[PDB]
């Protein structure tokens, strides 16, 4: 009460934050490209600015937690927090982060295949694993690892780029039970997340396996996880029947197929991540080392 939490409301003043482009909309948020030009001279750093789509009270509280999460992270493969803009005369909140020019990895794989080969995919795989190792040191569970939430700085660097579903483990538990679910990315979820709403480092590893699948399908039309699972389940299914069949399929070892051209050894990594036995999934440290050894064992 007496003294409010430290914040720097003059770091990004709304009057100097200049719109450049709309970048995308999520479930609860919208992201713009802006230029922060305090010397009103048409210069300044380019930044990404996350805002809410629907500014209810509950969403604002969750957004504050997301901001605190991102601010606490400093790693080469995590999008860089810059600050907050308290716009509308300090009656609204916007999150300021660095701007990464090539957008989501999902889009980059579809739009920039000319500059992607397996070496690059393994580099991105490694970088994602290292960012996730770092999250684990903070006891953060991402809960939405997917190529749409990874951002591309350049052909040699990707970063985990969004944290809107991230949760902090309780002190005395190795899982977080989500007890207010909203929209769920079911085709990336581990079975125990689907059946018990339990999220953990190990369920992030499961989702990472799906990310690795996404990378090697090159975001090919008809090969995405939703399209492939729907083909396996039955394309005509609708509503909860989809979830029922997805759960039953996963529990009895149904899995996404090996992408065309994917090496057996990379598919093996995927299938080890997709273990119904939570404790048998590899760690992100195991995965980064294995991927970097594969890369390093190539000639050159
Ligand atoms: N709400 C919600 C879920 N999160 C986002 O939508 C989200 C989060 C972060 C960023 C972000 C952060 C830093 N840099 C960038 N760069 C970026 C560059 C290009 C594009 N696209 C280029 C192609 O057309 C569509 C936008 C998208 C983001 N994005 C974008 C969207």
């Amino acid at each position: 009460n007496l003294y409010f939490q430290s914040m720097d409301p003059t770091q990004f003043e709304e009057r100097h934050l200049k719109f450049l482009q709309q970048l995308g909309k999520g479930n609860f948020g919208s992201v713009e490209m802006c230029r922060y030009d305090p010397l009103q001279d048409n210069t300044g750093e380019v930044v990404a600015v996350k805002k809410l789509q629907h500014s209810t009270e509950e969403h604002l509280r969750d957004f504050e937690r997301e901001i605190e999460i991102l601010k606490s992270l400093q790693h080469d493969n995590i999008v860089k927090y810059k600050g907050v803009c308290y716009s509308a005369g300090r009656r609204n909140l916007k999150l300021i982060m660095e701007y990464l020019p090539y957008g989501s990895l999902r889009d980059y794989l579809q739009k920039h295949k000319e500059r992607i080969d397996h070496i690059k995919l393994l580099q991105y795989t490694s970088q994602i694993c290292k960012g996730m190792e770092y999250l684990g040191t903070k006891r953060y569970i991402h809960r939405d690892l997917a190529t749409r939430n990874i951002l591309v700085e350049n052909e040699n660097r990707v970063k985990i780029g969004d944290f809107g579903l991230t949760k902090v483990l309780p002190q005395d538990k190795e899982y977080y039970k989500v007890k207010e679910p909203g929209e769920s990315p079911i085709f990336w979820y581990a079975p125990e997340s689907l059946t018990e709403s339990k999220f953990s480092v190990a369920s992030d590893v499961w989702s990472f396996g799906v990310v690795l699948y996404e990378l090697f399908t090159y975001i090919e039309k008809s090969k995405s996880p939703p399209a492939e699972f729907m083909r396996m389940i039955g394309n005509d299914k609708q509503g909860q029947m989809i979830v029922f069949h997805l759960i039953e399929l996963l529990k009895n070892n149904g899995r996404l197929p090996r992408p065309d051209g994917c090496p057996d050894e990379i598919y093996m990594i995927m299938t080890e991540c997709w273990n119904n036995n939570v404790n048998q999934r590899p760690s992100f440290r195991d995965l980064a080392l294995r991927v970097d050894q594969i890369r390093d064992n190539m000639a050159g």
